[PDB]
């Protein structure tokens, strides 16, 4: 069975915490593989491997469990354990009741009915949370490869929410696919041209995540196809600021999108800049757009 090394330790499937299947109860679907809300009473999200999947899918599923299980950080979803000795195979994750970040942003947009549903500080706190997760990954020499709103989760809908990175499927595939499935809209030039990935890959992607956050859940590069983005970005093209986006926040995005990786900030610097934004009244007092 496949092994996995993180920090200074190597791990195997035997190291995963097996939870007896009889202790696990599915409660409801959460938005499907398929994902359920479950109980172990400990509340969990249950990631399932469809029995109709192949052997490579099995190994990938397993590797993802190993990956998440070896992290220890507040802004990365916890793995409660697995149930691998019964079918279908389960991975048990920390239940994040706020759901994925993209859906949250789109559904929580300030409206005439909910004008104060979200403010700039809430968005900055989400960004800080994920940047803190990214900093942990960077300092432990782990490259995520698909930092994007769809891959982040929230502990809860309301004000005390904490954002975490919740999916590691792309780092898993590369660890051991199609062109039209590559997240090119989140990738820097050296990644989609040369297949070169470093921590500065994730910096670029984080810039795109920031745009997603401050646009309140829009698809990056509106109206552009993947190939059009590839050509646009290679030629020096960059997204405009999201509506009402404060200059200091947009500045972090454009720094994340520097053409040369050496010119992009590491996550320690990104965190410092996000923190300064949270201190600036002119940033956090900026009203978000209210769609009618
Ligand atoms: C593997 C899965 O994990 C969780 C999903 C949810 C909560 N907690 C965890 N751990 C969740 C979702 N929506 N809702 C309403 C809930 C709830 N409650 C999102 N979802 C359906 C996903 O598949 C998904 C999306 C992105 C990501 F990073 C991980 C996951």
């Amino acid at each position: 069975n496949p092994n996995y090394c993180f920090a200074g330790k190597t791990s195997s499937i035997s190291d995963l915490k097996e939870v007896p299947r009889k202790n696990i109860t599915l409660i409801r679907g959460l938005g499907h593989g398929e994902v359920y809300e479950g109980q172990v009473p400990l509340q969990v999200a249950v990631k399932t491997l469809p029995e109709v999947y192949s052997e490579q899918d099995e190994l990938d599923f397993l590797m993802e469990a190993l990956i998440i299980s070896k992290f220890n950080h507040q802004n990365i979803v916890r793995c409660i354990g697995v149930s691998l000795q019964s079918l279908p195979r389960f991975i048990l994750l920390e239940l994040m009741a706020g759901g994925d970040l993209k859906s949250f942003l789109r559904e929580t947009r300030p409206r005439p009915s909910q004008p104060s549903s979200l403010a700039m500080l809430d968005l900055l706190h989400v960004a800080r949370d994920i940047a803190c997760g990214c900093q942990y990954l960077e300092e432990n020499h782990f490259i995520h490869r698909d930092i994007a709103a769809r891959n982040c989760l929230l502990t809860c809908p309301g004000p005390g929410r904490v954002a975490k990175i919740g999916d590691f499927g792309m780092a898993r595939d590369i660890y051991r696919g199609g062109c039209a499935m590559l997240p090119v809209k989140w990738m820097p030039p050296e990644a989609f041209m040369e297949g070169i990935f470093t921590s500065k890959t994730d910096t670029w992607s984080f810039g795109v995540l920031l745009w997603e956050i401050f646009s309140l859940g829009y698809m990056p590069y509106p109206s552009k196809s993947n190939q059009e983005v590839l050509e646009f970005v290679t030629s020096g093209g960059r997204m405009d600021p999201p509506k009402n986006c404060p200059g200091p926040v947009y500045r972090i995005m454009t720094q994340c999108w520097q053409h040369q990786p050496e010119d992009r900030p590491n996550f320690a610097i990104i965190l410092e800049r996000i923190e300064y934004c949270t201190q600036d009244p002119d940033v956090i007092n900026t009203a978000l757009p209210i769609e009618y």
